[PDB]
């Protein structure tokens, strides 16, 4: 979020702000966060709702105001951007469609795009990816490596924006 202000992007937050805060004032309390959560497909109790307030309100009344909203909104946008991406690579890697990448489905794709990586590197990237001792790369643990390995997850990230931008 580079802060360069126009009247359609901020007027995205005013139309959305009052979607959470149905009342009038301008603060999104436990119940202005909730009534929506249930309207947006998911179910939370008055208690785990509160912790979403607590994320951002580093000033603290118990209710989320605009710039402490904007702060949250661009955070969870970044989360679904991260998550989608790590699902995408996974899919363009795991071809079979089972969610368990045998080295085969990681190894060549890289090379097919000419990613330099030796197989000493890839084999190691599957050892630093092999806990209970099987040999292959599934979802959440492909995901988990994303957050040496430093550079490699910028190779993945980039090539995702390809097949996710050119998919959609």
């Amino acid at each position: 979020m580079a802060d360069q202000l126009t009247e359609e992007q901020i007027a995205e937050f005013k139309e959305a702000f009052s979607l959470f805060d149905k009342d009038g004032d301008g603060t999104i309390t436990t119940k202005e966060l909730g009534t929506v959560m249930r309207s947006l497909g998911q179910n939370p109790t008055e208690a785990e709702l509160q912790d979403m307030i607590n994320e951002v309100d580093a000033d603290g009344n118990g209710t989320i105001d605009f710039p402490e909203f904007l702060t949250m909104m661009a955070r969870k946008m970044k989360d679904t951007d991260s998550e989608e991406e790590i699902r995408e690579a996974f899919r363009v890697f795991d071809k079979d469609g089972n969610g368990y990448i045998s080295a085969a489905e990681l190894r060549h794709v890289m090379t097919n795009l000419g990613e330099k990586l030796t197989d000493e590197e890839v084999d190691e990237m599957i050892r630093e990816a092999d806990i209970d001792g099987d040999g292959q790369v599934n979802y959440e643990e492909f995901v988990q490596m994303m957050t040496a390995a430093t550079k490699i997850q910028a190779s993945f990230r980039g090539h995702i924006t390809r097949k996710k931008l050119k998919g959609e």
